[PDB]
């Protein structure tokens, strides 16, 4: 039997990638499926909601968050109606904060196809419940899952997949021409 | 470019295994870490809660659910005080119901260590929100994650890992001697 040190700090998540996610929102119970272009160097993130067959939702959005310019564009994918809004909130990366609490390492999957991952949190002894848990791969530190009990009880779980390093198509961060735009509230049905 | 049929039915999850889980309960915000012995053939499941350093919780339980006998034993791991209770609810396997809606297939992880998985749900067009989403491996159909918006807004996400087929230690389903026991309500702090 052998004794593995707990890691002194967490691995460093990739800075740029193209991937896909599911965002599960318990306040609404909604699962949102999106293609994501993520760039922590410029602190921008582009989210393209996906439509599946016969979902009861008519409206689907593209989001372009440009934190270095304190603006977010939201575009109805059909109408192409744009909303330009101010971003007050600071950038938040998909990574493990360097002061996170190490929780575990384990294998996801079966024999012959299993992947080692690590789990980290913001657990400390002064607080009964964590607000953040992250599951990242051991080998490349890619995000796998995060749950965020953030926002005073407004919680989400995000699952990450089909991630590919780098950004093959930068143009996605250019807002469309219809984005000579004002600050409308666009929400889904 | 190529066109993959959607699967006509889902893969068949393993019937017996030993593994570990994290159960994230939004009603409380709690993350419970447990070692699990799972047996769908006898419809029994043994859950052993894990204690981590300096969690503010004093009480940790072992559960032995024996659905074929409509009884569940709950044991305080320290005191060894047992509770024997009646099970009214039918067995529910960790599997994909054969009438589930196929949602997606994708790779978790990075280049050189990534695992293909499938996602299934209980989505139908008559209901805005799913009550159940399951993520299972393609290769062996091992559970990876489930979220359950079951119970009229009482929702959980479960993550599965370190799964090994078969049950190396059957004795765990034998209740301990202190289980000449009554029906106490034992809850955590
Ligand atoms: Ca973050
Ligand atoms: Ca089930």
């Amino acid at each position: 039997h052998h004794h593995h040190h707990h890691p002194v700090t967490p691995c460093e998540a990739p800075l740029q990638w193209e991937g896909r996610i599911v965002l599960y929102d318990h306040n609404t119970g909604k699962n949102t499926r999106a293609t994501v272009t993520y760039d922590a160097i410029l602190q921008r993130i582009r989210i393209l909601e996906e439509k599946k067959s016969f979902v009861p939702c008519k409206r689907f959005f593209e989001y372009i968050f440009l934190y270095q310019e304190a603006v977010m564009f939201q575009i109805e994918q059909v109408t192409k109606i744009c909303s330009k809004n101010t971003l007050t909130e600071p950038w938040d990366p998909y990574d493990i904060p360097e002061n996170s609490t190490y929780e575990d390492q384990y294998y996801i999957g079966g024999p012959g196809d299993q992947i080692p991952v690590q789990e980290w949190s913001d657990r400390k002894p002064a607080r009964k419940y964590e607000t953040w848990v992250g599951v990242y791969t051991v080998k490349d530190c890619y995000p796998v899952q995060e749950t965020y009990t953030k926002n005073d009880s407004m919680t989400t779980s995000t699952r990450f997949f089909d991630i590919k390093l780098g950004i093959s198509d930068p143009s996605v961060f250019n807002p469309p021409s219809t984005c000579e735009a004002a600050q409308p509230l666009l929400m889904s049905g």
